[PDB]
């Protein structure tokens, strides 16, 4: 219906703002583009499937996104994929799985202050329903 469309825009819009919120800050830089496979050739062979915020942004307005727990199921792997890659005790390892989680946490913290449950709840009917 119209209905249920303009349920998936309110979505998209509410998930472009939190992504936007969590690229401007100044740790997630390095999240902000995918991993150029100049700098890291074994990235793109570790990492079966990458993820970044300028993606996040690109899913968003593909409208592959029609739940915020598939929004969050992406944010998951940002972290996740810094876990894999990055394990070392080094600073460098440590500082980038520290940020990646970090970013995580965020986008969980926003999303608990506002997101409304009833109105995740009505995405995932519409979902189920197709
Ligand atoms: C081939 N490896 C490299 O180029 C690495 C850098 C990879 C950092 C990993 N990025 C992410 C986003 O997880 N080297 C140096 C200098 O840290
Ligand atoms: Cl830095």
């Amino acid at each position: 219906s119209m209905q249920e469309e303009d349920t998936f825009r309110e979505l998209r819009i509410f998930l472009r703002n939190v992504t936007h919120r969590l690229a401007i800050d100044k740790r997630f830089r390095v999240f902000t583009k995918p991993v150029d496979p100049d700098e890291v050739p074994d990235y793109v062979t570790v990492i079966k499937q990458p993820m970044d915020l300028s993606s996040v942004i690109s899913k968003i307005d593909l409208h592959k996104y029609l739940t915020v727990k598939d929004y969050l199921r992406d944010i998951d792997l940002i972290c996740s994929n810094a876990l894999e890659y990055n394990p070392d005790r080094d600073p460098g390892d440590r500082l980038i799985r520290h940020r990646a989680c970090a970013l995580r946490d965020t986008a969980y913290a926003i999303i608990k202050e506002e997101l409304d449950e009833d109105f995740e709840q009505l995405c995932e009917e519409i979902q189920e329903s197709r």
